[PDB]
């Protein structure tokens, strides 16, 4: 599971997509999306 200030990844992003519950994966570029 991802964490707040980290990287749910955008396109190519293959690691933690998931954001934990309380963060949403907001995308800030195509390839960089981080869970606020």
């Amino acid at each position: 599971t991802q964490c707040h200030y980290g990287q749910c990844g955008g396109i190519g992003y293959s690691g933690p997509t998931v954001c934990a519950s309380g963060t949403t994966c907001q995308v800030l570029n195509p390839y960089y999306s981080q869970c606020l």
